């Protein structure tokens, strides 16, 4: 039937739309305070609801994926981002942001983002992990699409940021619904592949959400995503700190998209070739020594590009890896009820991580704390990572019966 590389494609469209949904709202910063007296952390609490809505919204998406297809849940996210994204096109208020933006297009954009990793996997039993960064490659392009695109229409004098909600919704939800249109798992029996009594089986839902390695993990995603999302956003304040220039401290941050993004395809292919365990606990590791690091290294162009290149590595990676692990502990089968129930850990990183990064830091009023804590973390994670072998491959006595 289809070519087993249009899933890929597929995955690639989704998650570049949700990419766009979530980097909006930078965009919207300025003009929304300019209109209105919104504070930055105002307009900001409306991006913390949307990582709330759409981490928590992939376990049901997940789990309604399994039940009736990815294609009904990517549709139906496609409906619910296009509705609030464009409802936010036509407000008044904050509450209506946060209701529009926030829970609408974050749950819309939960349902569209779980399915394909769930589904592009299948098509690729010898590269699982590569198969899965092409279901999450586009988060990291979601800004280099929109940055240009948002700006272009916010500027011209016809338009305004709301005419950005408007076309900018209309054009997520074309996208998303193209994404779910056209996917699906392979079919029931045979297996799109030129090369391949016990019988296992892979796990369950309530098997793996059972599991005491399952929640190994979550609490090894929590860690990492928390310490990220807790200091990116203060990669910029430590090089202003430190005596650059804001214009250089930016230059110099700005090349964590391109390693954001870089990861989540060429880690992929990497432990498809190599295993998943050791490389990942070495990110996780990375990730803790660049958090010290940054108080040697974040006073220059160089030493601070340095710095944010690495964090943009490992964090981008924990989002194919976190999916590539639970497919090898658990199997493909229920892989979007395991993996849409691990990710509500990124959920909960993403609403608390960025306020208490900024909370920290305000309280000492320099950045020892933020980092250290993140490090920690980090750290922890690195030992989970690390320590976290395979279950027991599972039996299948009532298909084992079947043989006389
Ligand atoms: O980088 C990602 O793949 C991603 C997607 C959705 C996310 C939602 C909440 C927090 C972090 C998130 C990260």
């Amino acid at each position: 039937t289809m070519p087993r590389w249009v899933p890929l494609l597929l995955g690639l469209l989704g998650s570049t739309t949700c990419g766009m949904l979530l980097y909006a709202w930078s965009v919207f910063i300025k003009p929304l305070n300019a209109e209105f007296g919104w504070s930055r952390a105002e307009i900001a609490m409306a991006f913390a609801i949307c990582c709330l809505i759409f981490g928590l919204m992939t376990f049901p998406a997940g789990r309604l994926s399994d039940k009736m297809g990815p294609r009904k849940v990517v549709m139906t996210g496609g409906v619910l981002l296009a509705i609030g994204f464009i409802l936010s096109g036509f407000i008044q208020s904050k509450y209506q942001l946060y209701i529009t933006y926030g829970v609408i297009a974050g749950f819309g954009g939960g349902m569209i983002y779980l399915p394909p990793i769930a589904t592009a996997p299948k098509w690729w039993p010898d590269r699982r992990a590569l198969a899965t960064g092409f279901a999450v490659v586009g988060l990291g392009l979601g800004s280099f699409l929109m940055g240009p695109l948002a700006t272009y229409i916010i500027e011209k004098p016809g338009m305004g940021w709301r005419y950005v909600f408007w076309y900018c919704g209309v054009a997520m939800g074309i996208m998303a619904l193209i994404a779910g249109a056209f996917l699906e798992p392979p079919p029931a029996g045979w297996k799109p592949a030129g090369y391949t009594p016990k019988v296992t089986r892979d796990w369950t839902y309530e098997e793996a959400k059972g599991d005491t390695k399952f929640w190994l993990l979550y609490l090894a995603y929590f860690c990492g995503s928390f310490a990220g999302l807790m200091v990116i956003g203060h990669l910029a304040g430590f090089g202003r700190d430190a005596g650059l220039t804001a214009m250089a401290a930016a230059g110099a941050v700005s090349s964590l998209a391109f390693s954001n993004a870089a990861t989540r395809i060429l880690s992929g292919w990497f432990v498809d070739k190599i295993g998943i365990r050791v490389y990942f606990a070495a990110l996780f590791a990375l990730q803790t020594a660049a958090m010290i690091a940054i108080f040697q290294l974040g006073g220059s162009v160089v030493g601070l590009s340095i710095v944010a290149i690495v964090i943009g590595w490992n964090y981008g990676a924990m989002f194919t890896l976190f999916p590539a692990t639970c497919l090898q502990f658990y199997g493909p089968t229920a892989q979007g009820s395991n993996y849409g129930l691990l990710f509500t850990a990124c959920g909960l990183a993403g609403f608390a991580g960025p306020w208490v990064g900024g909370w920290l830091k305000d309280t000492t009023g320099t950045y020892y704390l933020p980092f250290l804590c993140a490090a920690a973390l980090c750290a922890l994670g690195t030992a989970i990572v690390f320590m976290t072998k395979p279950p027991e491959k599972k039996h299948a006595l009532e298909l084992e019966v079947l043989f006389q």
